[PDB]
């Protein structure tokens, strides 16, 4: 249920944090500020450590690019990737084609999740800059609802923005996202962990910690 | 005036196809399907071989998150980067200072261009799936207005779409983008080339010849 965001300037570092994770795997998010600097050699160490990976970049471009980009992610080794739900219904569906194209037959295809509106854009923005004239609320629902009808999996969303969601697509819909606890009441099917547990004195009691207080 | 679109599946094959142009540098550019599997190393082998880049991987985040890609980006040797004008002008704003903080004083920062409405988005796209409720010419010159207002030097558009962009945002406002000497007519700085030279048996003669017609 948790998503270890790797939000750290370098490999070396990354490194460093994982160590007492040796023994301990965990689902990890590798930004796109680590790696555009790292490259798909960062995934391949964190799945040699034989941790589980969320590929977090956030892919918007035409179909076929997102498709091929997607396959290729999919032979780098990831387990989770994401996209724009404003890139479209055909750029999406044209996304999980790409997976199952570079996921071998009878394994399972990485999963992929869509961004709706980012958590950083406001009404103003969506107002003014955007030019969407709808709620932000429904503007969610309804991005959340095209990825739903595009063979998504599920959407990143704020906790509290969860329950709305599953409700119009699904209660199998994932939501990826406050208390661990609750986030859990809100509907989030994964929460995304970041300073509380990187930057903890004692990570691998933290990290028990926080399972004990979703349980 | 000419950026090659270096559109191949690995490193092997776009050192192949590079290789006559040892002695003619070249502005190029680097798609994310390349980018994802080839990382920042590819990067530095076109810089090696003396061609500026252009590292086209749109990206779309909040605000911080493309600040530190941008800079890293840079650092990367980046000389011409873009983004999404859908994710607002802060996150546009942002990505300016990501990469004047990762290029050294006295130097001057990688160029950056806004995605407006990819080329793939159609009417009915933007209709029903986006929510985006002006006619798509006018979300078009928005955007690049927002991207203008935002610092950007410019944005990625059609070939007849140079003109109205540059007329709402200043003749210097760059138009990256129909023929060589058809695209010039329409207004743009810069064209992106395909097929048309990748995949021609005389690429020397055939970039001289690309030359000439724009000239």
């Amino acid at each position: 249920p948790f998503i270890v965001a790797l939000d750290f300037p370098s490999k070396q570092e990354v490194e460093r944090f994982l160590r007492p994770f040796a023994g301990t795997p965990l689902f990890v998010k590798v930004g796109m500020e680590l790696y555009y600097q790292e490259g798909p050699a960062i995934v391949a160490f964190l799945k040699e450590q034989g941790h589980a990976v969320f590929l977090d970049l956030k892919l918007h471009d035409i179909p076929n690019t997102v498709k091929q980009a997607m396959k290729g992610l999919a032979r780098v080794g990831a387990d989770l990737v994401n996209v724009h739900a404003a890139g479209g219904r055909r750029m999406m569906e044209a996304a999980i084609e790409g997976l199952d194209a570079g996921t071998p037959s009878g394994r399972m295809r990485p999963r992929c999740i869509a961004v709706t509106q980012l958590t950083s854009t406001d009404e103003r923005m969506l107002h003014e800059e955007l030019w969407i004239s709808r709620p932000l609320v429904e503007t969610v629902a309804h991005y959340a609802a095209l990825a739903k009808e595009s063979g998504l999996d599920g959407v990143v969303c704020s906790a509290n923005e969860a329950a709305f969601i599953k409700e119009r697509c699904g209660a199998s819909f994932l939501a990826v996202t406050v208390t661990p606890r609750k986030a859990r009441a809100l509907g989030s099917d994964y929460i995304v962990i970041g300073r509380s547990l990187t930057r903890a004195a004692d990570p691998l009691r933290t990290y028990a910690r926080l399972q004990h207080e979703w349980n």
